[PDB]
């Protein structure tokens, strides 16, 4: 189970306000929080917060993260949104609706292994 440092760093209200602010200013983009699955071997990521157009796919977003942590192409990465790996043909906008947190953000976990959940 993920202990999100973004959630320990900011209160529920804080997160609710800021996500609503960013969604009002940029309604065609979805706010994303990215943290590494605890105990996974993969390198930690330098950038945690992401504002991405709802027109891009999950496969495209994964490339962004892969490139961010400079993961070799021959190494796997798996995204988790609430213990389940999301469909790569899905758009971040479609994905936002189904998996958005109570606070208005989309939380994405990543790992080098899919032993984490479903």
């Amino acid at each position: 189970s993920m202990k999100w440092m973004f959630k320990e760093d900011h209160s529920l209200e804080h997160r609710c306000v800021e996500s609503a602010k960013i969604r009002a200013k940029y309604p065609d983009r979805v706010p994303v929080i990215v943290e590494k699955v605890s105990g996974s071997q993969i390198v930690d990521i330098d950038k945690r917060k992401y504002l991405v157009p709802s027109d891009i796919t999950v496969a495209q977003f994964m490339w962004i993260i892969r490139k961010r942590i400079q993961l070799p192409s021959e190494k796997a990465i798996f995204l988790f949104v609430d213990k389940t790996v999301p469909q790569s043909s899905l758009t971040m906008g479609q994905l936002y609706e189904k998996e958005k947190d109570e606070d208005g953000f989309l939380y994405v976990a990543y790992s080098g292994e899919n032993t984490f959940g479903f």
